[PDB]
């Protein structure tokens, strides 16, 4: 009953080849590995996502254009944010099966939570690589998840709204998703209003948070206990898919949210207690030290270990100094969000969720 830690050195080291993102997951892993909590949960090397699994949500012109561009671009999304660079078909496709092998392990029983930290790629459409993201895992993990659970209920706490989660869950009434997230014009991906709450039978099956800059640990799980608490009793998910993009995270140089891993912990400690497969993913987070501090902490949490304060040597040790250590200060900067809109947003919420289901 032990969690799933997905896991491999071929999957970290195709991780780290992310050009966005260099070195993150070995230094995730390596934290963890430092702390020993791998010891404590049950390490499953990833399946490599086969061409039709990945099929289930993009399209096979993508999924072949990618192919062959590892080995009308930016029709397919890519360039800046998603270069064409040697192995990038091999990247999607371990990201991809990781998030499967993760759902796979829920629907055959093999544990309560499993984990693929270096998943939660949750801006990619069917035939469109977005945001850093070649392929949307979360949504092939929500739909594996779909196999055995009837509802499911997607969590996105990145930064950045989970745009290609809810498009790709937007008609369906059999999975909801919950983002919260930054929302202020310019600010990628420019979608999710609080008015975004699905479409057709799968209206008010989508839920959106719009946040403004500077919001801390206290608020910030007032506002998610209350959209989660509600959403729980009126949805009644079978199962729960869950991105912890540490961009959020003081400290981050997208420094937008002013959040430190013990109250992304508080919204996971209340997510855990529902007591339901639950499918644990990354995404964002650009202190990459913090991000490893704040996913490490969340382990722990999964775990239901307290961690030592010191960040014990390992690989990586020199990026946590000065003082090498587990929690985050807060930057000392305001929070722009007017307690009085937040209520509006809580509101328009509440009402969304009286029709369902
Ligand atoms: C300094 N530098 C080289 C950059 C700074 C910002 C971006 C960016 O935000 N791009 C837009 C895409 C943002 C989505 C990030 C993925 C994510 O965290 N999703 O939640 C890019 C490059
Ligand atoms: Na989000
Ligand atoms: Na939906
Ligand atoms: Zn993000």
């Amino acid at each position: 009953l032990v969690p799933v830690y997905i896991y491999s050195p071929e999957y970290v080291s195709m991780c780290d080849s992310l050009a966005k993102i260099p070195k993150r997951a070995s230094m995730v892993h390596s934290l963890i590995e430092a702390y020993a909590l791998h010891k404590q949960m049950r390490i499953v090397k990833p399946k490599v996502a086969s061409m039709e699994e990945m099929a289930t949500f993009h399209t096979d012109a993508y999924l072949q254009h990618l192919q062959k561009v590892s080995q009308d671009s930016i029709e397919y999304g890519l360039g800046y944010d998603c270069p064409a660079t040697e192995g990038i078909f091999d990247y999607a496709a371990a990201i991809g099966g990781a998030t499967i092998t993760a759902a796979q392990c829920l629907i055959d029983g093999m544990c309560k939570v499993a984990i693929n930290w270096s998943g939660g790629w949750h801006h990619a459409k069917k035939d469109e690589a977005s945001g850093f993201c070649y392929l949307n895992d979360a949504v092939l993990g929500i739909l594996r998840l779909r196999r055995k659970f009837e509802r499911i209920l997607y969590v996105d706490l990145d930064l950045h709204h989970g745009d290609g989660v809810e498009d790709a869950f937007s008609f369906t009434s059999k999975v909801m998703t919950v983002s919260l997230h930054k929302f202020s014009p310019g600010f990628f991906p420019g979608t999710g209003d609080v008015s975004d709450v699905g479409l057709g039978k799968g209206r008010y099956y989508s839920v959106n948070v719009p946040i403004q800059d500077g919001i801390q640990d206290e608020k910030y799980y007032q506002i998610c206990e209350s959209v989660l608490k509600e959403v729980y009793q009126a949805f009644n998910p079978k199962a729960v898919v869950l991105q912890l993009g540490a961009d959020t995270i003081a400290g981050d140089p997208m420094c937008s949210f002013n959040m430190t891993p013990v109250g992304i912990g508080k919204c996971l400690k209340y997510i855990l207690q529902w007591q339901l497969a639950t499918l644990i993913l990354g995404g964002g987070g650009y202190n990459l030290a913090n991000t490893a501090r704040c996913w490490t902490y969340l382990t722990g949490v999964i775990l239901g270990k307290t961690l030592s304060s010191e960040i014990p040597d390992h690989e990586f040790f020199t990026a946590y100094g000065p003082d090498y250590v587990l929690e985050i200060t807060p930057s000392c900067r305001p929070d722009r969000n007017e307690p009085h809109r937040i209520q509006q947003i809580l509101n328009y919420i509440k009402g969304n969720l009286k029709h369902v289901v």
